[PDB]
């Protein structure tokens, strides 16, 4: 089967990085592993242009990148991209997508290394750290509800990793209602009863949001 | 009341911009007037050095003092009050604020908003709002569960306590409990006392590993 990668995209993505904008670091990365046979930015209709010039000014000409549009939400870019993929070269039953924040420009190649080989034996795949903190209930904003049970608690980040026919097969079965909200693609799955299998993450695979964040950014570059 | 600061200290000793991480830590309590003594907890092995380290970057302060510490952290949270207990004896409305030695990053209004806190409602936690995506695991190999994260926030500290109420609680706890228990504010959670939150930073981290020291010359 074919093995894509679905990057998915001020807009924090432009932000300048050590002079270069967030994104050019994050496919950068991606552009490193030789198995991709094609790597899509999925980027809101307005941004397309923009990012399009963005690569040509900091990667130049690379056959495998394509800028595609997105949707009204995440799964909807998701789907989108996977939507452009069946038009161009056919969706077969083996084929996995590899999607991930343009805004991590910090996973390595153990990380995408380990998505693919997981996404390729188990169809769904999430990348997530230990929870360091302890996790704390409140239903009123003000007071403690309940302190809940650690029994392996995890901090989901991203790549999260697919089988192109299964993620597709279980977004249609959602109703119109669930997708309003359900911005997680592996919540899918897990909803759905499939077994989403975690590849570990690294503390340092952050998503660049606010501008402390970018503070982190620098230094952890 | 009487008010009280309880540093819970090896990491604490690693240098943050050429002072080690528990002098930062410290000097946000000693800004604050409002402390009649700020306890430093500290292993018998390590209050030598602790001193040490004190007397060199602070230089004499009545306020601070260094304190052996106990078994495990919950000890040594009672371990500093034992000290109080001896060396000023407590009366009920007596508050502690407790908080990590590798948290250096800790504010001002973090600081001033846990203490009244503790004076109205006897037990607070400083928290944020849970941002990334929370997932469990029974087996730690494929994903059991994603929870909804409306009200999930992850815990920071200072955690601070009306003394007298917190050891009275502590006490009323099993073997059992306390064995597993890591979050002292649990200790007033599971007897159904309120617990009180104030809002921390996305910046109040812990630094423990080599990796950590570098986002905190960052921040």
């Amino acid at each position: 089967g074919m093995i894509y990668a679905e990057i998915l995209a001020m807009p924090k993505q432009f932000l300048p990085l050590n002079k270069r904008p967030i994104i050019i670091h994050t496919v950068e990365k991606f552009l490193l592993n030789d198995r991709f046979d094609k790597i899509l930015i999925v980027s809101p209709k307005e941004w397309i242009n923009h990012t399009k010039d963005i690569l040509k000014k900091f990667i130049g000409q690379d056959d495998r990148l394509v800028v595609v549009e997105g949707g009204s939400d995440r799964n909807e870019s998701i789907m989108s991209g996977i939507r452009y993929i069946e038009k161009e070269f056919g969706i077969q039953d083996n084929d996995v997508i590899i999607t991930h924040d343009s805004v991590r420009p910090f996973l390595t190649h153990r990380i995408i290394d380990e998505n693919i080989d997981a996404v390729l034996q188990y169809g769904a795949v999430d990348t997530v750290i230990s929870a360091i903190d302890t996790i704390i209930a409140s239903e009123d904003q003000e007071f403690i509800s309940d302190i809940p049970v650690r029994d392996n608690m995890y901090q989901g980040q991203t790549p999260q990793s697919f089988r192109i026919s299964k993620l597709v097969e279980l977004y249609n079965k959602l109703s119109d209602e669930q997708k309003a909200v359900l911005t997680d693609a592996c919540k899918i799955c897990s909803l759905a009863g499939e077994k989403v299998k975690l590849v570990r993450g690294e503390v340092f695979n952050i998503k660049v949001t606010t501008p402390y964040d970018l503070k982190v950014a620098n230094a952890i570059l």
